């Protein structure tokens, strides 16, 4: 305690984050996995853009880091949303580690208004529910007020955008993409604050709404890897006013190519920005101290090699 490990991608964008406090371990998201549905089960039909590439898989880096840390137990796994590059390794983790619970908001294909954004989502969701039932791992889907503040080693954690919002009948409210449903975590320890918002976007107003409620932080994980079209809205960055942005991506901020204007804007504001992308190390690690964040990535063994 107290450290945050952002598992590095080889290529593309994917989130797996390990929180380490005192001697406790937890995960915020789990990264993309080898498995995917092929359409042999019509519940999970093939659809175009389901991820298949081993170059985008984080499975081996996640499991190697956990083993290198002598993890015996995860106190929780928090899942931000159902996309495979976030929920992907949950059932593999549930099958390997003791886990005391999982935070997983409700999902249904029916609540996504675009058929071309269903992909893999349900397969991943249903892997969590089925595997957690087989292992007796408690799944918190109806997160009370609640529930949404709580204590993890030395870390104080506050959740946002955690409710299952319903229509009448209710039925989950319709959204354009599961990104807008992203479960947000703010972690506070040693006088520092870290925002972790999955693939939060502003398509249904979530950045406009939660920016002012979250307020000032020190370290911000970029929303949705690198996108500046529908995420990482300037009002949202100014609300959080982070000293450091970490991207779980090998790409610079991106809107029809490198958003050089946006990259320049961050430098002008004095915001440092780093990519958690590597061929040499499993994670970009910060030590979270009273004095600031120290990048201790090179203090771990490299990937063999
Ligand atoms: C689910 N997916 C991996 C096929 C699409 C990409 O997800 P996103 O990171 O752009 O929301
Ligand atoms: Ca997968
Ligand atoms: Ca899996
Ligand atoms: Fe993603
Ligand atoms: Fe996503």
């Amino acid at each position: 305690g107290n450290k945050i490990h952002f598992i590095n991608v080889q290529e593309g964008g994917s989130d797996a984050i390990i929180l380490e406090s005192n001697g406790h371990f937890a995960m915020v998201d789990t990264g993309e996995d080898y498995d995917f549905p092929d359409g042999s089960d019509s519940r999970y039909p093939w659809r175009e853009g389901i991820e298949t590439s081993y170059k985008h898989v984080l499975t081996d880096r996640v499991f190697r880091r956990l083993k290198e840390l002598s993890v015996q137990k995860l106190d929780f796994i928090l899942v931000t949303h159902t996309h495979s590059d976030h929920i992907g390794n949950v059932d593999e983790l549930l099958s390997t580690y003791p886990v005391d619970r999982v935070y997983l908001k409700k999902y249904s294909d029916s609540r996504i208004t675009n058929s071309e954004r269903l992909w893999d989502n349900l397969y991943g969701y249903d892997k969590v529910l089925q595997t957690a039932t087989e292992t007796g791992v408690s799944v918190i889907q109806n997160i009370t007020q609640g529930d949404a503040h709580f204590q993890f080693g030395d870390m104080d954690i506050q959740l946002y955008n955690y409710e299952n919002e319903t229509d009448s009948s209710g039925e989950l409210k319709k959204i354009w993409d599961d990104n807008s449903n992203s479960l947000i975590s703010v972690v506070k320890v040693n006088g520092k604050k870290i925002y972790l918002g999955g693939d939060l976007d502003n398509v249904h107003g979530a950045e406009d709404k939660y920016g002012p409620l979250i307020g000032k932080v020190d370290l911000m994980k970029f929303n949705h890897h690198h996108d500046t079209n529908k995420s990482n809205t300037k009002d949202f960055i100014k609300n959080l006013s982070p000293s450091l942005i970490v991207q779980t991506s090998d790409s610079l901020p991106w809107k029809n190519g490198v958003d050089s204007e946006y990259v320049n804007w961050l430098k002008e504001r004095g915001i440092e920005r780093i990519n958690a992308a590597s061929k040499d190390y499993d994670a970009t690690v910060f030590d979270i101290r009273k004095d600031g964040f120290v990048n201790i990535s090179t203090s771990y063994k490299p990937i063999p090699s």
